[PDB]
């Protein structure tokens, strides 16, 4: 009948934090608001992450562990669940993207890819 | 930001059609009837499908082509497009899974995993 993995959508926000960066060192600080959807009709478990953070100049680096933020969130269907965290680059731009690696209601693993996005010094 | 692909639900129900078999020449004769709900809030299009289909023997056939039963459906946020097909094998069950190519509605590229589920014979 469901032949479609769960559908985990994802959200994400971000912030410049100007109080913790020091652009004459090179050192960019940024906040991350990310909110985990679980569309499906089951519950699900995030289990793990794995980021790969690049730079605006290329530079690439990986960050995983297991949960988010220490935990590994267990989200009902039709619920989410929300956290931050943040990153310092050495540029005033650059890319987060990476994966969850999460469990369905059978205990089955599942890969969510989570899509490319920028993080940005204000620009309006 | 959304950062995940659009999501998008498959469901399926399949059936074995006696008059179109003959188990006395191994020919088993199967229909299905696939069900492609839109749940993200943009309007995506699908444009190709790839099928790996599987014999209980473990001979695997490819079939491809562009549409679902010569169509591109456009299909908006929460509605829903149906069809069905129908596929032969040499035994009285198998498997069948695949890809379709999607599009969004900036008209990039998505694949759409179908995963494994079996046709068969009844056996209640």
């Amino acid at each position: 009948m469901d032949v479609s993995l769960p559908c985990i959508k994802i959200q994400v926000q971000t912030r410049y934090i100007e109080e913790q960066s020091n652009p004459e060192y090179q050192r960019f600080v940024f906040a991350y608001l990310i909110t985990i959807k679980n569309l499906s009709s089951q519950t699900v478990q995030l289990m793990s992450r794995r980021w790969l953070i690049t730079d605006a100049d290329g530079k690439q680096t990986v960050v995983e562990g297991d949960g988010v933020v220490g935990e590994q969130p267990r989200i009902k269907a039709n619920d989410e669940y929300t956290y931050s965290s943040g990153t310092a680059l050495d540029t005033p731009v650059g890319v987060m993207q990476g994966q969850y690696l999460m469990i369905d209601e059978q205990g089955e693993s599942f890969t969510v890819e989570i899509e490319p996005f920028r993080l940005a010094v204000p620009h309006v």
